[PDB]
């Protein structure tokens, strides 16, 4: 029950080791009676005739870009870029997928704005009880000079971890690096890794996900994976996950602007090392899955909605109310999948593609004003 | 959507038609968000200051050397020499690019030696089952007195092809020449041409390659392009592709030295017709792309390593073992391809710049003695 890229890609090769476009089409045709991913929907005879005219190496790469979609029946998109440049090399095929998923219209491109006010998005203005709320923001990043994690061999993952350990050592924010890499100086014990995972710091074993096995993101596990955690545990960097970097700030407080400030300091510390993040001039931040591209930013709070969730028994009602407001709600759950009567949920903004980081923060705050009104009404 | 050299080069000119070094730098700076080619990395302030002091014609030539790099953000190197003298005239810029790509250290210079024995490097001495092995070799060459194919006009392509047709009719090896040049006596149809590409003799329609469009190699398609094929079909000479000549030998057999003898006889026959190959005193054989300099040679066998590759499920183990003894293992479908289920892999000698042809072939044979011993004892 393991669908590793290196094995499943061979199902779409001929006897000479070249890409067999007949086997690719046969598989998409099987999947039409099951579920049509965007990869399948935008895969046309014109796309095929184009790819057939490209170098053998680009044809093999093209197979690696759709392999997740070919392997996983449940794929919505089914696309994994292998390198920063893939969004340009294969733009003829990738652009319609990006534009459909992100519902992009006209001349829209990604803009950026980290000039986010402090002392304005203050949750106590909504309710005095919102003094100490878990406020969370992260950005996904990939680094110019590396393959994306879908296509990094063991040596490249070790090289990438080694460069990032040097950045954390030297970027001037106190904290500690914990490696999953056997033989690394910062190697974590099997007791420590679960322990950090149970404190909700450390990502899970990626080899348990067929999507990440099939697109190469889970390859060479656990070589080149680890976590940097700041002294105060407000800042952390995941190394070697689905994107090379998951850059995270978690602040207990009431000002959304503070979690953005904390995130920007961490981002700026990594940027000052002189490395560059992979960014497309139209579609913004480059990620392995095109669903994450633009800002690569997620932002949320953990709120308590006992009224809308009926003491944690009607998550669907909380989700439907959050949706009515342009927010997304995910119930956290009690210990051992018990009912959480506090109706604790992760609340995040939905935003149109291309909006700045500063606008995402504003939309979360404005949405929370209304969600807490209907929570307080019910 | 424009890739043709004569169109894209215009984006780097000022209002007077002179090369704009601010426009070149602005483009390299954009590319730093995606991929840094060797052309970009070695484009230093000292390089710019030197090119600004050269003649208008040399500055236009300089733009023509980097244009593929400026245009195609997937470029690893992004250099196309326009003639053999570029490797002297622009050495101040190109030398660090050559030295970085080929990992050249100290006073290394290319040496040559085609005194390669027949009946010594015989694979059946390793194992009697190695009677019929796919053995492949190719050499790229350009000819003194001609521009490189990046900058030949239609008339020069026709003149070059005319020179090679007379060489082929008179050089003592039996074979047929097939021309894509309309009006040539050896002209072939699009169907006869597609049958040659499908049996893997004839090179691609180069106008499908953005790199070759941007660097001028694909200009005036298909004038002056053709293929000589030997009567027994084991030998061929591509005319007018990325280099003026590509000499290919593909033999099912067991004697590495017989493949080298084939190339040697073709090279000698051409030289015996009064043609001299272009060569740099340090960096050896002159090619359009600096990555093909030195010998201009690639050689490999297809071997089966089911034990090292665990029936094709552990390619990394085979590549690691090959690398430990000075060899490179790849899939059977080129770069970024797969080892098949019988452990079939392309095995080539690891590059070490400057080593003679005779020593490389010796080191491949000796490498294979060790590799097959590792395979049989795994």
């Amino acid at each position: 029950k393991i669908f590793a890229k290196q094995d499943v890609r061979k199902l779409y090769l001929d006897e000479q080791g070249n890409v067999d476009f007949n086997k690719i089409q046969a598989r998409w045709d099987e999947l039409k009676n099951i579920k049509v991913s965007l990869a399948n929907k935008h895969y046309t005879q014109a796309v095929v005739e184009k790819v057939k005219t490209m170098s053998a190496e680009d044809q093999q790469r093209f197979l690696d870009i759709v392999i997740a979609g070919l392997t996983n029946d449940d794929s919505q998109v089914g696309i994994s870029a292998t390198r920063p440049e893939d969004y340009d090399v294969f733009l003829f095929y990738l652009e319609p997928i990006i534009r459909e998923y992100h519902k992009i219209e006209g001349e829209t491109k990604q803009e950026h704005d980290w000039n986010i006010p402090v002392g304005e998005y203050v949750l106590t203005k909504i309710d005095p009880a919102l003094e100490k709320v878990s406020m969370r923001a992260r950005v996904a990043r990939n680094v110019v000079g590396y393959n994306l994690p879908s296509s990094m061999d063991k040596d490249e993952r070790i090289k990438f971890e080694n460069q990032m350990v040097t950045v954390f050592e030297n970027f001037g924010i106190p904290g500690n690096y914990y490696s999953l890499t056997p033989g690394h100086k910062n190697f974590i014990s099997d007791q420590k890794a679960d322990e950090l995972r149970k404190r909700h710091f450390l990502f899970i074993d990626m080899t348990s996900d067929n999507h990440l096995m099939s697109n190469g993101v889970a390859s060479d596990w656990p070589f080149g994976r680890g976590i940097w955690i700041s002294q105060d545990e407000s800042k952390m960097v995941w190394v070697g996950e689905e994107d090379q970097l998951r850059i995270i700030s978690i602040v207990q407080g009431n000002d959304l602007g503070k979690v953005d400030q904390s995130l920007h300091e961490l981002l700026n510390g990594i940027e000052k090392s002189g490395l560059k993040f992979a960014e497309h001039p139209v579609y913004g931040i480059i990620t392995t899955c095109p669903t994450n591209m633009g800002t690569g930013k997620r932002q949320s709070i953990l709120g308590k909605f006992p009224n809308l969730s009926k003491a944690g028994t009607d998550e669907a009602n909380l989700k439907d109310k959050a949706k009515s407001i342009g927010l997304q709600a995910r119930g956290i759950g009690g210990e051992h999948s018990s009912v959480d009567q506090e109706g604790t949920a992760d609340i995040s903004p939905s935003a149109r593609f291309g909006v700045t980081e500063a606008i995402v923060t504003k939309r979360l705050f404005e949405g929370l004003i209304v969600l807490y009104q209907i929570e307080k009404t019910t």
